[PDB]
């Protein structure tokens, strides 16, 4: 005869004891043992309501608290409610075009874990990278030999920051350069190997010549691929970011011609502001030197599952060959998202300078229940944006280890009324 | 101007809103922003009381509940209270010692995650190990060529089971062979590399000749190294008081009588060979040969070393060879774990012998030391009771992974 456990919890002992008495009274006439076990665990999660009030003064905290009491909305108040069943959590690492001049500088000054990991990553690269990223003009930042190290540095620093706050992903994924960050952070590459890989990836493409274009098209992959027959080796699909969101890449003239035919057929196209035709045949000339670098490195099994841009499903095996193809072939981002939802991921946290990947993922997900969060936003200062993303996440059930930010030593002496609960 | 967040939680919206209004009333007269953030985190945690009633019938469940209601104790009832600061959690993996014939079989039949991982590990050794371990007589078990793969298989299976229920360690540690299971599980070895290493470790030392003894002693490490040539060594430093010597039978007997003459207790161990002694030296060259063929990764989770009694981040063939030869500094490792804020120690093994050893080092009531399996109890009951007790003291168990949501549909709990 199988034993069944009924787990009860309450605030204070008398309430625990009362709950037990009532549960027994209710159960006296009969219930399923294991049915009642489930009910006890899922009722408890679904009942929990949460809020966070955030301000830089007591006056501000008080106002947001009063608003919550009265059932009002307010700036600095986030609130929500856990689901019965808690879903899995993925980090999404940003790609090209995300970078903005001065990114990271506010967070650096305010968040010592982020600062320390950022310094460490930049030191690994050498070349006075941290200052260049903080100091550099936009044009300098958008040089892809600088861009890819910078994005990698920021994204890995952000990962350590959120990891220090106890937020642990069940999956990681990235877009283009973002994948290299996700790999490093899942333990596939040592930092020195990772920097060597990223440094060469950027530097080798920056040397490629001009005349490449990229155009985003609002159509299906099949619709776009129809047009590529007559333009092999000149144009390719660079990305499939959504069910109707695909990016064409290659020699300018060819790309223009294809784009124009798709626009004649009623489909909207948008030329991207980029230096090179990424993920296209125009990348071919650097690939031999890139393999040479990647072949010198050591590749481990990932500690956390990594979603592949190549396949749109899980990678288990990383090698020099993978990273070379990665550079060349289409980024199957939308398939990646679909894969993550299939594995029960309902929380998506974007690590990177903005919310670009979050909006792309929404093209696939489209559900109010699921949560997609950028950790930084162009709209607000970085410290504020980060702290609000933590608040919002926690409010919807993401485990955040607030104690790591607000240590027990600071509470010593505070007498918080018990009925404060 | 730094932003500060105050996180509030409650049961239902009405209560959350009421708690907010009372917190503001309290705070109006002044209070440190970040101080109040900490207090909110920690005091909320400190308050939570938990219990678990476990039985195989309704009658049992009801009685245990009525006992809880009245404040009494009862079979099937566990109960406790979270601490303010949730301490860190370590897994302790058992060394050869209390392996028992038929170990794992009950758990195999009742827990599919444990079954699948056990099958997988045994298949990786091959050679009908899975049939061997359940089937085997105690003496068969005791042959280290058998013992070490078996223990490794059981301990890795238990880890996957505990992991499937959401219990995740911040550190792992092992005694002797236990360290190999801990290393594999922290991702240092592939499974095929791991079984190859443990298969060889066991077989090579089974083939060593008779004539080795081990004795455990009730006295400090310093006191024992005094009464030490190259015939006998320290095999382990389990507790501040307790240590183990190992080596040539005659020499060991000699050092033992001599410490017994000084009024301190000694205990002859029932072992096949003199582990972690000079008597291991003849296998070490062949063992290095096997180890040097393998690939060693950086650990995903911090691993505590038997060699040093602190963390290791570097594993190679050389490490494992020295590991075999030199003393197991278990007590130091336990001390190291406490130093890092570990307050929850769960032993993954056939029996809870390790928990007792650790207990030597740690005497606080607040610290929790739990074996997951118990001799004298059915394994499924033992495993369930360890879960219940752990959760009750704040270890985060994912109960939903055992009792899924689909079974709750239709049940209306009392409000």
């Amino acid at each position: 005869a199988g034993l069944v456990a009924w787990p009860l919890s309450a605030r204070g002992e008398r309430a625990l004891r009362g709950q037990a008495g009532r549960l027994a009274d209710w159960a006296d006439a009969g219930t399923g043992l294991s049915a009642t076990a489930s009910a006890l665990v899922h009722r408890r999660s679904a009942l929990e309501h949460r809020a966070v009030v955030t301000a830089d003064s007591l006056e501000g905290q008080l106002a947001a608290l009063r608003a919550l009491a009265a059932g009002e909305e307010a700036p600095g108040l986030r609130q929500g409610q856990l689901p019965a069943t808690q879903g899995r959590l993925a980090f999404l690492f940003s790609g090209q075009g995300a970078q903005r001049a001065g990114m990271g500088r506010e967070l650096y000054a305010a968040e010592p874990v982020f600062a320390a990991a950022f310094d460490e990553v930049c030191a690994a690269f050498g070349e006075d990278l941290r200052e260049r990223i903080f100091t550099a003009r936009q044009e300098e930042l958008d040089r892809t030999g600088t861009t890819q190290p910078a994005l990698f540095a920021i994204e890995v620093a952000l990962f350590r920051l959120v990891e220090s706050l106890g937020v642990r992903p069940d999956f990681v994924a990235g877009h283009s350069i973002g994948e290299l960050a996700a790999a490093h952070v899942a333990g596939v590459l040592s930092l020195p190997d990772a920097c060597r890989l990223v440094a060469a990836r950027g530097q080798l493409m920056e040397a490629l010549p001009e005349g490449g274009a990229m155009v985003s098209v609002r159509a299906t992959e099949d619709e776009v691929r129809a047009h590529l027959a007559e333009f092999t080796g000149r144009v390719d699909v660079a990305a499939v970011n959504g069910p109707e969101s695909v990016v064409l890449s290659g020699e300018e003239a060819a790309v223009e011609e294809i784009a124009g035919r798709l626009a004649e057929a009623g489909r909207k196209t948008r030329r991207l502001r980029v230096s090179h035709a990424f993920h296209s045949p125009l990348m071919e000339p650097m690939l031999d030197a890139f393999r040479r670098v990647a072949e010198e490195l050591t590749y481990q099994a990932p500690s956390v599952p990594v979603v592949s841009n190549l396949t749109g499903e899980q990678v288990t095996a990383f090698d020099a060959a993978y990273w070379v193809e990665h550079v060349r072939r289409a980024v199957r981002f939308a398939d990646g998202i679909g894969f993550l939802a299939s594995r029960g991921v309902t929380r998506f946290v974007e690590l990177g300078p903005d919310g670009v990947l979050t909006a792309m993922a929404q093209e696939t997900l489209t559900d109010p229940e699921t949560l997609l969060l950028p950790v930084l936003r162009k709209d607000r200062p970085e410290p504020e944006a980060f702290l609000d993303a933590l608040a919002q996440a926690w409010t919807r059930g993401v485990d955040v280890d607030w104690a790591a930010r607000y240590g027990p030593e600071q509470s010593t002496g505070v007498s918080l009324p018990t009925y404060a609960f």
